[PDB]
């Protein structure tokens, strides 16, 4: 909500409380789990005009649990999604750092529209997929405002040495060129960077450079969206096996993601989607799937400011899985406030 | 304060800052303790008005403690005490869910009015008493519109497995019963719910079920303020053994709770208070009292927004109590702002 | 930004994005470290007019670290800066407690204008040079409204007995005399303090009282920033011997701080700064230098809202260093969006 709009300087500070809960036999072998998924979210967008052809903006957003207790736990699940601060002069673009997106779901997001689940490639703290802290991005919309819906965006990770390989990364650069016409829209990103140290010395995952690169395609408008999304990485995506307390990375994934969603005029929006992500050579297994399941739901929207939902996923993985992948399916129950 | 009002959604972002000192002798082994205790908090009460009939809402709630250090201790204490989400239609009544008071705080509030402590029942994480996460909650006003002041209210409790039995609860339901006029207000409160796996295995509290039950009486209208609470509890308030480090749940308690206020036009809300609380069947013990003290106080209000308040704790429990509960008188100093 | 301002009260709800990289050969060995330090902030100052002489006033400052991943380690670095509520009567001056700046901050603040660095005597949890959790604080201005310009404060902390040394402290009491006439300003603050039980087990660091003094000199007008302080310690400095991971305390340092700054009317404040800081009698070294460095940066103001700054330090520690403080120079380039 906009909160203040005074000389040349726009706040909006914004958050959401969403009850949510998921339905599992079991939680502890399913897609999702079983229980209290409560959480709330808050955070300030801040715009300033410096002046008629340069423009500032700043950026954070917090996340706190509302399934913790008021003791020792009470953390677990809070932290701090995005905070960058930003330049953009005329169509000559746009300069920000900070924790922000990497560069790679400029494609993603093509399919993160669901209710609750899908989007499972974006990673956070995973290089270039999902949100990640200490990248300079600039951006480029129109090209220098002369080719009308021709976007490109360029991004330099600086290395994040962590006490724990999954959310440690070495320095890199990543891209993404898009184009949209007439309701449609083309995307396509890439990102390379170092393994640190303790990334080298974990079991899953050989080699010395990560690697993610994925395309996008997709219709949105009139009321219809649909999307698809084809990656692979090389040393990037982070994996589990549950059958040895093991960790570290697949050295390849091929990773597909389809959506498609409608909106109707008195509030209801609709979502089939389709998510499978298989890795190849992992070590002392071979080929396993990570993410594989169909998914059915719906989203209410009483207005822009409350909303309930229903988000089922039939999940497709099997039983035997190597990996130990909960193989069970998960349904979740949402009521949202946001301003 | 109301900080924004547009479009049939209003928010409120409200918080506020607490300098609070605790004076005991030893605090070690007092009621409240000694030292700085002072405290800020911040939240959001969102409401939008999505029809004639029909209206959405949503609140969050954090405590920031203000006497920990910027080292390693700075969350200690730290946590979201509110975050729900919320429908209510016409005269139909009100659900929503999340992070809330248990039902029984529909009783036990009616003694909840003392400047810092008392209130001492309404333990939070502890089924049905304060606050939870993950409460299903019904409400009704009015009786669906059709009988004044009569408001009942159902809710339902899903398990919390947590990492500690004192946070931890099961499947339960529980509801209240209550009726105001010219004036008074007299109120039912009842809930049971199951235990878990970790807090049977616990060396005081026997059974698979726990129950909270408590009544409420009240004046409260022309300046006076005067309270009565009467609870008993199966196997439900946590209990500690400081002489062997010992912790669990007590096998029953009888709660009286009795208060009485006044507020003088000119700012001045003394306050007076009588809380008892024994627990009864503790193993190895028998019969100890945990809560026993009467309550000297006064908070004078400046205006709406800012405050200071002294509030004496008379301690009753005596130098042999057989769980180690702290004996000793403890005294607190406020200087409160809020929005 | 001033986002509520009705029926005698106003909040002031403010924060900041930072971007945020530090460049060093290394980190691990130099002054400031390397990596990302992007960080956010939030706070809220709010101000209610009680009546015609009497004000009410409250203060609480967050800080959230955008450097950390949003795996595990979330909360490092996270912290509550101030959290204080008080009162203002007329010329009578102001009392005010909680979380707050120690009196000696009252002079050490003339050098603390650099960019980034700079103000590195004034430790947090450290007595009465920074920020402190529980402190009494009385503050007058122009001696009672008789004496333009002198302002003198006395300020009572409270004991806190944490689990580390380096965070805690027993009762105290400081002052600050103050006198600014015509551009100038001069500055003098006293304070001693008990040493905790755990401070005096230490190895470094021999006594029971802890004492913190400052003077403060500086011209203040005409776009110029000039500023000089000399401050000595008993007890009161922390130290680290990174070569034997000792800790505790320095039984005196001297400490020089000296700022010259110039502020352009189309938005440049460039800085040259000197800062020094010997540590006397350190048990089984002697003499150690702590902080001894030559300070190059500048800040851009496209707005009161926007900025960018670079910030370097040349770092006249030697390779040598007993305590093994980096002697290697750190340059800090940020991005800063504020409201």
């Amino acid at each position: 909500a906009e909160i203040y709009n005074k000389d040349g300087n726009k706040v909006d500070l914004y958050g959401k409380a969403v009850g949510l809960h998921y339905f599992s036999k079991g939680g502890e072998n399913s897609y999702g789990g079983n229980g209290d998924m409560t959480y709330a979210r808050l955070g300030f967008k801040g715009e300033t005009q410096i002046n008629s052809d340069l423009t500032g903006y700043g950026q954070w957003e917090y996340n706190f649990q509302g399934n913790n207790s008021e003791g020792a736990d009470a953390q677990t699940g809070n932290k701090t999604r995005l905070a960058f601060a930003g330049l953009k002069y005329a169509d000559v673009g746009s300069f920000d750092y900070g924790r922000n997106y990497g560069v790679v779901y400029d494609a993603l997001g093509y399919t993160d529209m669901l209710p609750e689940f899908g989007g499972d490639t974006a990673y956070s703290d995973d290089f270039f997929v999902g949100r990640v802290g200490g990248v300079a991005t600039y951006r480029n919309s129109n090209f220098f405002g002369l080719v009308d819906g021709l976007n490109f965006a360029v991004q330099y990770l600086g290395k994040n040495e962590r006490d724990t390989a999954r959310r440690s990364n070495g320095d890199g650069v990543g891209g993404s060129i898009s184009y949209e016409y007439e309701g449609f829209g083309i995307v396509g990103a890439y990102g390379a960077a170092d393994r640190t140290n303790l990334q080298e010395a974990q079991p899953l995952g050989n080699g010395k450079k990560a690697e993610q690169w994925a395309t996008g395609l997709k219709y949105d408008a009139n009321n219809i969206y649909l999307a698809a999304n084809y990656g692979e990485t090389r040393n990037a995506t982070p994996i589990t096996n549950k059958f040895t307390n093991t960790s570290g990375f697949a050295n390849k994934t091929q990773d597909v993601l389809l959506v498609a969603q409608y909106q109707f005029d008195f509030g209801l929006r609709p979502s089939i989607a389709y998510t499978k992500s298989k890795a190849k050579d992992v070590e002392g297994i071979g080929d396993v799937d990570l993410v594989n399941y169909f998914e059915v739901g719906a989203t209410y929207y009483f207005n822009k400011n409350m909303s309930t939902y229903v988000d089922y996923i039939i999940n497709q993985i099997d039983s035997d899985n190597k990996l130990g992948v909960g193989s069970d399916d998960t349904v979740a129950v949402g009521i949202v406030y946001q301003f």
